[PDB]
């Protein structure tokens, strides 16, 4: 019964009506708006709530699920690198992952700038990327493994830990099991990335907003929710917090697309379901 089709009709019934709510509206106050000259939305149906917005000039967004923090993007357009890395500084980001594979990245149709596999000047920040591990996550997929150090006069130096996804199976949904395994590398990551701060007594630590993980595909709400969903899955924190609860918050949040696939919502509920976590609320 918990885990019956009724019931995971009943999740997407729930699921359907909500994003029907938040569809946005022309000018929806609900919604961050170009401020304005330059393509903020890299998908015109694709937007980011206000309230939760990181900065004025990205598609970003502070995300909660139960307890856990995390932020939410679309893969930065070339105009907006300098904000981006901007964001990622004063984030003290302990981990990046980005779930668009090498293939997106490499067709200039699609308008994604290679800036984390490279080094870069934008603006005022200069960046330095140097390639680290790799981890394998299971079903020949490869987790490629960067630090990325953001210079700029007036500001501290900080290191980014990246964890690239290059050949994600950009057609269909990666399984259960890689995502769990995607899910533990970030969450590792960025808890030796955290430690070190705490080690050094940064101020960071004691602010919400800050050393939130963030996690981008192209458009941030397919990919990038499975992957959030599981990482809140992980999080000794979030005892009895639903699929329901999940997925309502990450769209409250940033938008009524967050878990755009049927197939990706099958992901969570196979999860949930091996974690004997409820899927539905009541
Ligand atoms: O600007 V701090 O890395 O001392 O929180």
């Amino acid at each position: 019964s918990p885990y019956g089709p009724e019931a995971r009709a009943e999740l997407s019934s729930r699921l359907t009506t909500l994003r029907n709510t938040l569809a946005p509206a022309t000018n929806d106050p609900r919604y961050l708006q170009a401020c304005g000259g330059e393509k903020l939305n890299r998908f015109r149906d694709i937007q980011c709530r206000r309230q939760t917005a990181v900065r004025a000039d990205l598609n970003a967004n502070y995300i909660q699920v139960g307890n856990t923090r995390t932020i939410a993007c679309q893969y930065p357009l070339q105009s907006q690198l300098e904000s981006h890395f901007r964001m990622l500084a004063e984030n003290r980001t302990p981990v990046l992952a980005v779930l668009a594979s090498s293939s997106e990245i490499a067709n200039q149709r699609f308008g994604m700038p290679d800036y984390f596999r490279q080094s870069g000047t934008y603006g005022s920040i200069t960046v330095e990327s140097k390639m680290t591990q790799q981890v394998g996550l299971g079903d020949g997929i490869m987790a490629d493994m960067y630090t990325l150090t953001i210079r700029e006069a007036g500001q501290k130096t900080i290191s980014v830990p990246v964890v690239h996804v290059g050949n994600f199976p950009d057609q269909t949904a990666v399984s259960s099991e890689v995502t769990k395994a995607l899910a533990s590398l970030v969450d590792q990551t960025a808890e030796t990335k955290r430690n070190m701060y705490e080690s050094k007594g940064s101020s960071a630590v004691a602010d919400d907003s800050k050393l939130r993980p963030v996690i981008h595909c192209r458009a941030g709400v397919g990919r990038t929710a499975q992957l959030i969903g599981a990482m809140c899955m992980n999080d000794s924190r979030n005892s009895q917090l639903s699929v329901e609860d999940m997925v309502s918050q990450m769209r409250v949040q940033r938008n009524g697309i967050m878990v755009q696939k049927d197939e990706q919502l099958d992901v969570l509920i196979k999860l949930a379901e091996g974690q004997g976590r409820p899927l539905l609320n009541s």
